[PDB]
């Protein structure tokens, strides 16, 4: 007999991580907001990281990320038009120094929205990382007003958690931004009000960096005449608030076991 | 010794039909200006095809589609919420009797654009098919107007051909559409006007159709004070434009070493 119920050749079957697939879906939604998806580079310098976002040294406002300075020679960090850059090295603390370069490297109005590794001096816990996930977003333009950032985040809790979901802004503080702004969604199945990210309309003195350094690379300025909001959220929160994974130190943790269960959501 | 430039375990490498591919940049296109896409059913009701989309029988209008008309009982239709619909029977002449579907099941304003396959009874040869496919467009809502179908057209030809691109509008006549326009897109390689497709603001006829048929099936009216536009444009001919194919029959003529030219783009 033939039987037909028998295993067959095991060939391989893949899988995504949970964090791709998070990115991918929150990439996703703002892709259908207008927004375009662009990476920047994991070493910074103190430049693009701080000082050309409000955050000067030795300002009790850079203690609200704990930075891994590096050393070594040799190593060659490009700007955003190719040029070598100087400027102590570093593991950006947010995505946000992404913002800066492509702001100097092209020209109103767009929308970006800027997913990436990140890292930070951090004791390593349940629900606490040292290497996590942030996604950035950047809209600017003339007119542009926080009722449309307000408006993002509404289509983004929306698109999210469903028609009874719904977001809460509350001000907060943030150096490259002004108005500046924390916000929360309802997660209805849940029931609580998830505090997602930060927000606010990007600082005068951050167009002017960028401006700045436009003509000292030859560039003509372009951010005199617009304004704009700006968005960070940690991706790994939500990873689990939405996979249902107690752990966040499982992401990197490397367990087949685990991996293996995203097969599923692709 | 270990050659190891030899030929490994032969496991296949799939890939994906050009019409597949062409459809699917047309719809990413789409998702970023905000359209969803839905299908709707090859085998349509003479009401959805033609009727609903102000094309009367024996219209001298109707004659500008050369239908497939069907035979047979035992097969049952349903409608935009499930429930059996009547009327000859008929293969879908273009995609458009989706906007009433659509616009019957839900509320405005909205986006679509809803790609299929469609049939026409016509003779078969390089440029001409009896079964192609078609991507139609729709947006409805209060304000609507033919700035945003330009608009609309606009992006398309921008992500499709570059910045040196431009389109071009002309009156042109459809039962479903007043104004009414074809469109025609500067190809710049090929230094040519390329016509796309045709388009204009959703007939007024057609949103009373629509709200005709939803107080006879319960709903309240949705349609009476919004306008939309609306577009359709030809698969085939812009994937063979686009990937350099010179006979259209390829597409439904099986040929591997043809289909297999494109697991490159995917
Ligand atoms: N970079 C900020 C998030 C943020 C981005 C943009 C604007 C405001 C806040 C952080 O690490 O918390
Ligand atoms: N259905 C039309 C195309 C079209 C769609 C929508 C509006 C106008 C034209 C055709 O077959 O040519």
């Amino acid at each position: 007999r033939v039987d037909v119920s028998l295993p067959g050749a095991s060939l391989f079957s893949g899988g995504l991580h949970p964090i791709t697939l998070m990115e991918r879906e929150l990439v996703e939604i703002f892709r259908a907001l207008g927004y375009q998806a662009v990476e920047g580079p994991e070493v910074e310098s103190e430049f693009f990281n701080f000082d050309a976002l409000n955050i000067p040294e030795h300002h009790p406002a850079r203690d609200m990320w704990d930075t891994f300075w590096l050393t070594g020679e040799g190593f060659r960090l490009e700007g955003p038009l190719g040029e070598e850059v100087e400027g102590r090295l570093l593991l950006r603390t947010h995505t946000s120094p992404m913002q800066v370069r492509y702001m100097v490297a092209h020209t109103p109005p767009f929308r970006i929205v800027v997913p990436g590794r990140v890292f930070r001096f951090e004791q390593t816990d349940a629900t606490h990382e040292a290497v996590f996930h942030q996604l950035e977003g950047l809209v600017v333009g003339e007119g542009i007003a926080m009722a449309h950032l307000k408006g993002a985040i509404y289509e983004l809790a929306q698109a999210l958690f469903g028609p009874d979901s719904k977001v809460r802004f509350q001000p907060v503080y943030f150096p490259f931004v002004e108005p500046g702004a924390q916000f929360a969604v309802w997660w209805p199945e849940g029931g609580k009000w998830l505090e997602l990210g930060g927000a606010g309309m990007v600082h005068p003195k951050v167009f002017q960096a960028v401006d700045a350094y436009r003509e000292r690379l030859g560039l003509p300025p372009a951010y005199r005449g617009v304004t704009g909001f700006a968005f960070g959220l940690g991706v790994e929160r939500l990873a689990m608030l939405r996979y249902g994974i107690p752990d966040i130190r499982y992401f990197f943790g490397g367990r087949l076991k685990f991996l293996e269960q995203f097969k599923g959501v692709l």
